[PDB]
């Protein structure tokens, strides 16, 4: 349903000093799901429900977001995409994931999640994706309305407008979710973020390192690498489409209908489309993961 409360309960696990938080609910081979920017494992907290009984039902806050700790220090070079990485990779290792993994992935919740599949291939059973990084871009690949403003994080204004302004949770999102948020929902949204300052670094370190244009070079040189693994790969996939989109329309679309062993849904959407269409979402998930691990409860006629 499309409901407020969050799903399941935070747990805790020590990655390299920092308390790291996660939703781990049930039993089986794990269903990983990975949020991006500015969000939390509360992104899919009404479409996990869908796969219950399916596996374990994973979600994790990326450091410094949600309710993972902080980094202190802090400042312009904390937060970029391999540092996400470190933490991520000892979070996923102390999991004890074994080798049938469904990851479920959005946003740089997909370029850290298709960059491990990469590194990893032999424990992905299936990749499930939407609005998702899917290889460098150039900003004609975002949406006309936000061309400026994410140039605009990317330059010096970015500590203003994030830090002092908290735009990114407060403009962005909502901007980016076609029905209107209740303030409970928004209130899960800013609960990590609410503190001015470095607080909200990793809102504004994350759109930095979109590989745009060629730069950062070396996002952009992952980026290449994980879209030229996956147009190649074997994995199932499941690509949830979104209708208008933000991040995957036009050419980037094109190129994920690219990709082999895929299927397909199309549901409405701009970029946080958990936020109006989860019912559709987990529902497409959930038939993916039966097809994948076929229980035979009962005979089939």
């Amino acid at each position: 349903s499309l409901g407020a409360k969050p799903f399941g309960e935070k747990k805790f696990i020590e990655i390299k000093g920092r308390r790291m938080a996660y939703i781990d609910e049930g039993t089986g081979d794990p269903i990983l799901f990975q949020h991006g920017n500015p969000t939390s494992s509360y992104l899919w907290r009404n479409i996990m429900p869908h796969c219950a009984g399916l596996g374990r039902l994973i979600a994790c806050d990326l450091i410094g977001m949600g309710d993972s700790d902080k980094l202190d220090p802090s400042g312009p070079e904390r937060y970029a995409y391999a540092e996400h990485r470190d933490y991520l990779d000892a979070l996923w290792e102390a999991l004890d994931l074994g080798d049938r993994v469904v990851l479920v992935v959005h946003d740089w919740g997909s370029a850290l999640g298709f960059d491990w599949a990469r590194r990893h291939r032999e424990r992905v059973q299936g990749i499930a994706y939407m609005e998702a990084i899917a290889m460098p871009i150039e900003a004609a690949d975002l949406p006309e309305q936000d061309r400026d403003l994410f140039q605009a994080f990317r330059s010096q204004a970015g500590e203003e407008l994030v830090l002092q302004d908290n735009v990114f949770v407060e403009q962005v999102l909502p901007g980016w979710i076609l029905r209107p948020l209740s303030e409970a929902e928004m209130a899960a949204y800013r609960e990590p973020f609410l503190a001015a300052g470095e607080a909200r670094r990793p809102t504004l370190s994350w759109p930095r390192q979109l590989p745009i244009a060629g730069t950062p070079a070396d996002v952009v040189a992952i980026a290449r690498d994980y879209a030229g693994w996956l147009s190649e790969s074997p994995i199932p996939k499941l690509f949830i489409n979104a209708e208008p989109g933000a991040l995957t329309t036009g050419r980037m679309r094109d190129f994920c209908r690219t990709w082999p062993n895929q299927t397909e849904i199309t549901v409405a959407g701009a970029h946080f489309i958990q936020e109006d269409s989860p019912d559709e979402i987990g529902a497409a998930i959930a038939a993916f993961v039966r097809r994948l691990r076929p229980a035979h409860h009962h005979h089939h006629h």
